Formats: C-alpha cells, structure tokens, sequence
C-alpha cells in the first residue's frame, strides 16, 4: 500500500 | 506496506 | 480554559 | 486550564 | 492547571 | 499543577 | 505540583 | 513492512 | 511536589 | 518489518 | 518532596 | 524485525 | 524529602 | 531482530 | 530525608 | 537478536 | 544475543 | 550471549 496520512494542528 | 501517519500539534 | 481534543485513528 | 487530549491509534 | 493527555497505541 | 500523561503501546 | 506519568509498553 | 508514525506535540 | 512517575516494559 | 515510532512531547 | 518513580522491565 | 521506538519528553 | 524509587528488572 | 527503543525524559 | 531505593534484578 | 534500549531520566 | 541496556537517572 | 547492563544513577 501507500500513504496514510492525518495531522491535527490546534493553536 | 508503506507509510501510516499521525500527528497531533497543539500549542 | 476549557477542553482540546485530538484523536486519530487508522484501521 | 481544562483538558488537552491527544489519541493516535493504530490498528 | 488541569489535565494533560497523550497516548499512542500502534497494534 | 495537576496532571500530565503520556503512555505508548506497541504491540 | 501534582502527577507526572509516562509509561512506553512494548510487546 | 514500512514506517508507522505517530507524535504528539503539546506546547 | 507530587508524583513523578517513568515506567519502561519491553516483553 | 520496517519501523513503529512513537513520540510525545510535552512543554 | 513527594514520590519519584523509575522502573525498566525487559522480559 | 527492524526498528520499534518510542520516547516520551516532558519538559 | 520521600521516596526515590529506581528498579532494572532483567529476564 | 533489530532495535527496540525506550526513553522517558522528564524535566 | 526519606528513603532513597535502587534495585537491580537479572534472571 | 540485536538491541534492546531503555533509559529513564529524570531531572 | 546482543545487547540489553536498563539505565535510570534521577537528578 | 552479549551484554547485559544495567545502571542507577541517583543524584
């Protein structure tokens, strides 16, 4: 498989 | 398998 | 202050 | 302050 | 100050 | 202050 | 101050 | 397999 | 001060 | 297998 | 001062 | 196997 | 001062 | 098998 | 001052 | 096997 | 077998 | 079998 990708940014 | 990804920022 | 939430999940 | 959450599950 | 939360679970 | 936490599983 | 936690669990 | 990340960040 | 607490288990 | 990381800051 | 607590398991 | 890592840093 | 805990279990 | 990798820094 | 304790085990 | 790493720092 | 490394630091 | 080390530094 490839690219999983989950990012969370909170300021 | 490839790449998974998680990240959380929080300032 | 209050609440920050942050989850991620990968199945 | 309150509640900072941060969840990074992988299953 | 209150709580503080970081968990990473990798099954 | 009150809480901080921080835990890391691998399975 | 209060609690300060970390734990790394490696199975 | 490949790579599996996961960070958390709290400023 | 209170608790400072650090725990490392690799099965 | 490749690589699991896992990483938490806390400031 | 209170509690400081430091342990490292390897089976 | 490869490489499994975990740190936890709190500051 | 309390308690300053350090143990290394090897099996 | 590899590296498995554990560090807990509190400051 | 209290108690200050440092145990190492090797099976 | 290879290498197995834990340490625990605490300032 | 290779290495195993238990270190803790308490300052 | 190689090394193994455990230390416990209590400043």
């Amino acid at each position: 498989s490839g690219n999983n990708f989950g990012a969370i940014l909170s300021s």
